[PDB]
């Protein structure tokens, strides 16, 4: 899943911006889009840096796809969509990464593994 | 502590929900209902394979009572309670478990190392 | 980054909270406040204990800084802050603590590896 918080209003949030995230995070990751779950959080009380600009705190957590290479990559495609659709500066978004064991993420009544 | 985040509206959310969850969590991991923390966030923008029909992304951060047979067995107790209550398909479900160590847990102005 | 979630309303939360955590945090991990992130969530649906007495469930995540030393002294330093500020018992308060690595914390396009 891919989760955005961010102090910008959710009026600011265009329509259509969770299926671009869906499409754009299933082409990266290389898996089918029904595996991908997004959210997005705005009107957040938030400060980077002291400051009140817009900003975003994210995550990302897959069963593998993760890694030094592929993180750049996706960081790249992340802060870029948030800076054209969102307006936030890509100087104030952190994005952690997880990459997570089957074992440990639940779905269907029983997990990945 | 066990947090789900929902596109379930509040209104659906029944009376008893977080006693429920808290009860069955402190029967499941087998730790008294004094230490279980519990966080419903309703409302929220969210999507799961491109869909916005119900859906839920869960955590369970416990330090210990995490691994594979234990974690299928909650994902059947969570993805239950969420079905039956909210009416979410336990297939529009992700739950996340992070066996934290006790060092990395703080409370009461100190950890639990 | 570090982020309180609470079921304390918006209006009990003081003027000032973000900018003094942000001033405290960079003061106890050594980091320079521009890079600290901070991030509030009040009238949460939350439970500990099975009670909704006022709580907190928080997380910090850190590129080092990560430690049993000195997650104890976060835990002191942050459950002072929201039982000053917020009027919440610190036993009524967990925090995670994230050691990340460089490579998994994406900021300004790219990552910190």
């Amino acid at each position: 899943a891919f989760i955005v918080n961010t102090n910008v209003p959710r009026a600011s949030v265009p329509d259509g911006f969770l299926s671009e995230l869906t499409q754009q995070l299933a082409q990266a990751t290389g898996k089918p889009p029904q595996y991908i779950a997004v959210h997005v959080v705005p009107d957040q009380l938030m400060a980077f840096g002291g400051s009140s600009e817009p900003c975003a705190l994210c995550s990302l957590h897959s069963i593998g796809k993760i890694g030094g290479a592929q993180n750049r990559s996706y960081s790249k495609l992340l802060c870029g969509l948030l800076a054209e659709r969102l307006r936030i500066s890509p100087d104030r978004v952190y994005i952690n990464y997880y990459d997570m064991n089957a074992a440990n993420v639940g779905w269907n009544n029983s997990t990945f593994a």
